[PDB]
Order: C-alpha cells, then sequence, then structure tokens
C-alpha cells in the first residue's frame, strides 16, 4: 500500500508484508507527528511515544 | 514572531518586517502545506495555491 | 462579509448566506479570472476550470 | 544516496537513475534556496534560477 | 512603498526617492514582463520597450 511520509506531501509503496500505515507522536504533543511510514504491526505505546495505525491508502 | 517550519516542530524567529506566520498549500491538496514561514503580507491566492496567515507566535 | 469584483478597485458586500469571497479562472488562462464574488461553498474543481476561495475581506 | 527534499529537515533515499543531490535557488536569494532533491543531471542555470549540485548523502 | 519583483514570490520596499512600482515589456510580448520594480518616474514608452507604472503596494 501508500502511506505518507513525515512530510506527507511525500509518500512510500510500502514493503512486502507491512500493511500498515503510522504516525509516531511524542506525549507531549498527539496532534504533531513526528514519524510517519509503513509498519507490519502497530506497535504499543510507551511511557513517551504513542501510535495510531490505519490500513486505508495515505490514511496517516 | 516565532513561526514554524514545514516541519512544524521546528521555528525560526521571524525577521523585522515580517510580523505573520503563513502556511502555503497547492489548492489540489488542502490538508497539508508545502511551505511555511513569515511573511509581511498575506499574498494573494493564485488559481493553484492558498494562502493562510495568521498574527500569533507559531500560529502556522 | 466584503469581496472584490473581476474589476480592479470594485468590491461589494456578500449577501446572506455566502461568507467566502472566491475566484474562477479556464485552464487556459490562469492569470486572469473570469468570475471573482461572494460565494457559499468554495466549488471544487471540474474539467477545465480552477477555482480558489478565501474567508477575510476582500482577499480574493 | 540520501538527498535532502524540500527542506534541509526531510531527506528521502534517491531512486536509482538518480546520483547527485541538488539545490535550486531563486536569484533573488542566493541563501535559501526553494528546492532540494535527487536528481540525474545537475540542471543549466537560467538567468533567474540557479543549481548546484553535490554527491554526499545530505550534501545539499 | 512595497513592489512586486520579477522572480515570483519576491518584493522589494522600494528605497527613498522611488515611490512608484513598475512593470517592462518588450514590445512583442505583452503578457510576460521583463522588468519588474520600483522606480523613481514612469519611463516613456519607446519604440520596443513598453512600461505601466503604478503607486499603492505590489500593485504592479
Amino acid at each position: 500500500l501508500k502511506c505518507n511520509k513525515l512530510v506527507p506531501l511525500f509518500y512510500k509503496t510500502c514493503p512486502a508484508g507491512k500493511n500498515l500505515c503510522y504516525k509516531m507522536f511524542m506525549v507531549s504533543n498527539l496532534t504533531v507527528p513526528v514519524k510517519r511510514g509503513c509498519i507490519d504491526v502497530c506497535p504499543k505505546n510507551s511511557a513517551l511515544v504513542k501510535y495510531v495505525c490505519c490500513n486505508t491508502d495515505r490514511c496517516n
């Protein structure tokens, strides 16, 4: 699939067997992603690092 | 005045005369700007581009 | 709200229900609107035509 | 190779074709480039548009 | 006074003693200027070169 990069004007064709897009936020600000891309499985949230995943094309 | 860069987690301190921050969008995609910084006056919109401007610190 | 008309120097008070100003162009020639005015909601581009809107007095 | 893309704070790895990074400047300002990218061959300066190219990771 | 310049998205605060913005055209193409900026006195049109001058901000 196709997922946005950090500057979401740009996008990536996800490699084989990553069929999730994600956004990584830092807990300080849940409105400003510091990472975007493709992923296999949505990682769990940690104390300071939150993730949101999705599966449409460029959903992130 | 402080305004956000394109990667809006960073900022720059607007030089003198420039007391507005702006986002520039291609009208084909109003979700994500191609340009962020400071300006003196909010430029007028073209056929392909949209400018939004604001006066607060990091308002963009 | 006030929006400019086609001709430079002239403008009008938008009616009830129209809170954007806009500009319309033909793709043949993008420097010269063929509509300039008030409107309720920004049309989406269709064949041969480009629109752009704004929501400040005489922004168009 | 890796080049900055659009802004100094963002980057991509180049496709197969392209083995230079570029900065493009308007003559009005030879300090801040408007574009930055990967490219095959360094394009040619116009009177209005200057390019600088290089071949180290994020050299541009 | 502030006047538009030739390079796009560029402007100049007109120095002292220049209170006119202008545009210069070659007589063969009246749709693309070759000079745009600040001036003291509107030059007189010539055989090959034409001018128009104005004096509100960014009117050229």
